[PDB]
């Protein structure tokens, strides 16, 4: 770890960033870049991205665009300022707060930081202001974007497209590729508009205050303009239906695209995670995905 750790300081001061060494920590990262922490002289708090492959700003683009536009737009939400970005360190203060849960994917479930069998209703209340705002944003006025933006009929078709490639590269149970056609062939429950979403929306990446308020958003590489049903399944997976309710209240309560059939979408959305988890399979070719892919398409 010493040989990291001076790496690390090396790199850093590189790039004029001055870390206390004795507060460097790795995290357990994986195969784009390896996760620092860190405090500097100044007692700020920082996140470093040492990259682990070739090609970091085409790679990095999507990601840098989506957090130009969140931190030009939104303030009822941190978000990630690479404030220093190269191909030899991507740096940003930390956000405010600590993640609602994490991942232990020995038990397949979160270590969290909230009371799962009371769900503080400010948890909802703010994210609800927050994916409002985010999917509000008018993505529309960038001169020059590369996210993938979908219409509302486009973003139908790609999830047609994208349950074909699956019931081709891995098959598809017969009882649940029926449910997954007659959620797309149902025009008056798919939304008629898109946003700006977030794409990761999950307990890990929602930095909370001590009063369980979202106060802020991390790791944006799924930014995209599409459906905003995606940023409101975490709550439906880890709260119920009461936690999925509880966000939708809010969020159309302030403003946010709603529609009478939201509810239901969401649900059959969720109904359709086996394809996310085929596609991350076939993408990172890692076989607890592709198993976790199997059981969960059914074949
Ligand atoms: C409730 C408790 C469960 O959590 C959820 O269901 C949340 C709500 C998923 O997000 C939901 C919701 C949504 C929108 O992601 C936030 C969706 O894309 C995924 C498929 O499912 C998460 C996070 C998924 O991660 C995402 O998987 C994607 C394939 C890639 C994505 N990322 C790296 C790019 C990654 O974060 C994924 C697969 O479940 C993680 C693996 C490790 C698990 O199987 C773990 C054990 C979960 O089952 C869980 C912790 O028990
Ligand atoms: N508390 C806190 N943790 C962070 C922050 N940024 C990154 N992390 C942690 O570092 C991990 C990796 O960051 P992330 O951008 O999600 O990397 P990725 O999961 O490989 O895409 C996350 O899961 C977080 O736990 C932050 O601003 N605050
Ligand atoms: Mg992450």
């Amino acid at each position: 770890m010493s040989k990291d750790i001076k790496q690390v300081i090396e790199i850093a001061k590189k790039h004029n960033l001055f870390l206390k060494e004795e507060t460097i920590q790795f995290n357990e990262s994986g195969l784009d870049f390896q996760a620092v922490f860190a405090q500097d002289n100044n007692g700020i708090d920082w996140v470093l991205r040492l990259p682990r492959r070739e090609d970091v700003m085409p790679r990095t683009k999507v990601e840098k665009q989506a957090l130009d536009l969140v931190n030009k737009y939104a303030i009822s939400f941190q978000a990630p300022n690479w404030i220093i970005y190269t191909e030899e360190l991507i740096a940003m203060k930390k956000l405010d707060g600590v993640p609602a849960g994490t991942i232990d994917h020995n038990i397949g479930n979160y270590i969290w930081e909230i009371d799962i069998n009371n769900v503080p209703e400010l948890f909802h209340k703010s994210l609800g202001r927050v994916l409002a705002e985010l999917h509000s944003i008018p993505s529309n006025k960038a001169a020059a974007l590369d996210l993938v933006v979908h219409t509302p009929e486009e973003a139908r078709m790609s999830m047609k497209q994208r349950m074909d490639a699956v019931r081709a590269k891995f098959g598809v149970g017969e009882n649940l590729w029926n449910r997954w056609q007659a959620w797309l062939n149902d025009d008056d429950m798919w939304p008629k508009k898109t946003g700006l979403i977030h794409g990761d929306v999950h307990a890990g990446h929602t930095m909370i205050d001590k009063d369980a308020n979202v106060t802020g958003l991390i790791d944006w590489t799924e930014a995209k303009v599409t459906d905003v049903s995606h940023d409101f399944i975490f709550n439906y997976r880890a709260f119920g239906e009461e936690g999925l309710e509880a966000l939708i209240l809010a969020y159309k309560e302030i403003g946010g695209y709603y529609w009478p059939k939201m509810k239901e979408h969401i649900i059959e959305l969720n109904a359709a995670y086996p394809v996310s988890i085929a596609e991350f399979a076939l993408v990172s070719g890692i076989e607890e995905y592709e198993q976790m892919a199997k059981e969960a398409l059914e074949v």
